């Protein structure tokens, strides 16, 4: 009953129903494995249909501080406080969690979105305003029986599924290869190699992971530090030069249209990543095609074309696996083994020449390690 449980729009994130407060006050909550917070809107705001009302809930309690969260994309602050909290359509549980009563926000909340708040996955060392306010899946797994694992199946309006305590079977095709979690902040691992159209990107390994590496279902697109992206967009170009497109496409300025249903998705090259593997100088590798790296903007007036935005980007933050690598993907996120699980998922981007795929093991002769730190 928790298949099927998430819903979006691309471009806007994913999110899972859940209530607050008691009597329970039903929102929307995206799921954000790139922070640490549970926030939701908790005062009126242009872009939200409904918002958390603490004087309406009998099981509310002030914490009598406030927070302030910035992401790469937007900012909010509030009050922090404590309520219940369950999800109707994942394990029938509820538990008291931290909770931040967002009551000014720039450029967090998106017009149209469907979702009120957002629920960050990662771990304490990353919450604000510091690692004593824990997260909620912590909240969750000391006060419930629940194991201490979720996962997430994010397909290409979007849905998808996640699965709290455990793996879906019916979710994923193939293997299951896991990835080190190298350090419990953010959902950090390493990558250890960048193939496009097949070419090594022929890079020291440290500078895909300069200054870390995350799996982030809050982002959209694979960031990437200036170098690998400068070479990432050289090879992308080179592999599909037989069209040439403005620069401003490939900064992510532009849209590219073509007339429906004739997007040359076969000129655009296939791109590997691979992740070190849980043994030494071994890695296995995710495959996205260019499905899931063009990413499709939905707009009426432009409808006699299809039209895409490059969801590649740069970054000085390190690099960030967003959801349009997920997509396809499911992707276990192993916190009692400190591991991330990749496989292929039941709604895997693919078509009659290609697919998205994990596949291993690769062995490497270098001994280096990848990690920057
Ligand atoms: C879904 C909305 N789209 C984007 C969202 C974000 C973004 O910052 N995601 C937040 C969650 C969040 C924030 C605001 C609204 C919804 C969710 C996540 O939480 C970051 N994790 C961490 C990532 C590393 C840095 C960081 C710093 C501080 C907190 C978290 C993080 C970056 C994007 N991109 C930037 C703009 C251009 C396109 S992009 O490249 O996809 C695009
Ligand atoms: C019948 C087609 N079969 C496949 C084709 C490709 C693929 O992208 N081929 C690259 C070279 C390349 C890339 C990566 C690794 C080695 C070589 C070439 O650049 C084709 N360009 C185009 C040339 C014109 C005709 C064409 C037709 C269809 C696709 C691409 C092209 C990948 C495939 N698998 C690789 C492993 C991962 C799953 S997969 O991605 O499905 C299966």
């Amino acid at each position: 009953e928790m298949v099927d449980n998430l819903r979006g729009k691309s471009g806007q994130g994913y999110y899972v129903e859940m209530t607050v407060g008691s009597p329970p006050q039903t929102l929307n909550i995206l799921v954000d494995t790139g922070s640490s917070n549970f926030a939701v809107g908790a005062a009126p705001h242009p872009f939200l249909h409904r918002y958390y009302q603490r004087q309406l809930s009998s099981t509310y309690r002030d914490l009598r501080k406030g927070v302030y969260v910035p992401y790469t994309q937007g900012k909010w602050e509030g009050e922090l406080g404590t309520d219940l909290v369950s999800i109707p359509h994942g394990p029938q549980v509820t538990v008291r969690a931290n909770i931040a009563a967002i009551t000014e926000s720039d450029k967090f909340f998106i017009q149209g979105s469907n979702w009120e708040g957002i629920l960050g996955l990662a771990y304490a060392e990353i919450a604000r305003p510091d690692d004593s306010l824990e997260p909620f899946f912590d909240s969750l797994v000391k006060q419930t029986h629940v194991p201490n694992l979720f996962s997430l199946q994010l397909c290409g309006s979007v849905g998808g599924s996640m699965i709290i305590g455990g793996i879906d079977h019916s979710l994923y095709t193939g293997s299951l290869w896991y990835t080190p979690i190298r350090r419990e902040w953010y959902y950090e691992v390493i990558i250890v190699r960048v193939e496009i159209n097949g070419q090594d990107l022929k890079m020291d390994c440290k500078e895909y992971n300069y200054d870390k590496s995350i799996v982030d279902s809050g982002t959209t697109n694979l960031r990437l530090p200036k170098k690998v992206f400068e070479a990432a967009v050289k090879s992308i170009k080179a592999a599909s030069s037989t069209e040439k497109f403005p620069d401003g496409f490939w900064l992510g300025e532009q849209l590219v249209c073509w007339q429906a249903g004739t997007t040359p998705w076969n000129i655009f090259p296939v791109i590997s990543l691979y992740l070190m593997g849980e043994v030494t100088q071994q890695s296995f590798r995710i495959t996205i095609l260019p499905q899931q790296y063009l990413r499709p903007v939905e707009d009426v007036a432009t409808s006699q074309d299809d039209c895409y935005k490059f969801a590649i980007s740069q970054s000085s933050t390190g690099t960030v696996m967003g959801a349009v690598i997920m997509e396809g993907f499911y992707v276990v996120f192993d916190r009692a083994r400190k591991r991330i699980g990749f496989a292929v998922s039941a709604c895997h981007v693919h078509d009659e020449f290609r697919t998205a795929a994990v596949e291993g093991p690769f062995v490497t002769l270098d001994m280096e390690d990848c990690g920057y730190n």
